[PDB]
């Protein structure tokens, strides 16, 4: 399938260099199914982040891999469906840092769609995972697709802030070495890493000051 049938047109243009890789991933996933091994998130949500316009991304959030628990991952990193409770612990932790940093009330739910609609790309280094098996699709081919996405964001040389959460940070910073691109890192917000540097990192207000510094408009982070 042409990418323009799976992603927004600007993204289809940016990722055409890895279009065969994206097809190989779809082959890989269908092969996993044929072998009885499922993947998350849903096939139609795998490239969901690439359904919001390439040309409008001003903040790039990059995590590691999707939620491994069925019913959580939705193709926007860290987000959940609006009816989901309890929130996953990574999301709960992001929302405590959100209230500490911004002084906003806790969000009504865990649906981060409003961030995606406002120019925040919620990306993961690896876009699929096997249920109950964290990080189980590492090394399987998504890295070349997400490296293409990131470099192509940086090559626009429009103002861009990347928020890098967790262990891929030192790999991803060289990909963001370009004019009008700034990368800020912390430990990941998951249970056992968040209290080791995620909390206290103030990535929301920092991103907005870096944007304004470049002459860009800040993000309205406020969730309902
Ligand atoms: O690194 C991640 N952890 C948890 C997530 F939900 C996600 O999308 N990415
Ligand atoms: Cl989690």
């Amino acid at each position: 399938r042409p990418l323009s049938e799976l992603v927004e047109r600007g993204w289809a243009a940016a990722l055409e260099p890895v279009a065969d890789q994206v097809a190989h991933m779809g082959q890989f996933l269908r092969a996993e199914i044929a072998a009885g091994r499922r993947y998350l998130p849903a096939g139609s949500n795998v490239l969901r982040a690439f359904t919001f316009p390439f040309d409008n991304v001003r903040v790039l959030i990059v995590g590691q891999d999707p939620y491994p628990t069925p019913g959580h991952a939705v193709g926007l990193s860290f987000s959940v469906a609006p009816d989901v409770r309890p929130w996953p612990r990574s999301l709960a932790n992001i929302f405590d840092e959100y209230t500490a940093d911004l002084g906003y009330p806790l969000p009504s739910n865990g649906d981060l769609t409003p961030w995606a609609q406002r120019g925040v790309l919620l990306l993961n280094r690896v876009l699929t995972v096997r249920p109950s098996n964290p990080a189980s699709h590492r090394g399987k081919g998504w890295e070349a697709v997400t490296e293409c996405a990131i470099r192509a964001l940086a090559a626009r040389a429009a103002p861009l802030v990347a928020i890098l959460w967790g262990r891929d940070a030192s790999t991803l910073k060289p990909m963001l070495a370009a004019g009008n691109c700034v990368a800020i890192e912390s430990p990941h917000p998951s249970p056992l890493s968040a209290s080791r540097g995620f909390f206290g990192s103030r990535p929301f207000s920092r991103a907005n000051e870096l944007l304004v510094g470049m002459g860009a408009e800040p993000i309205d982070w406020r969730l309902p």
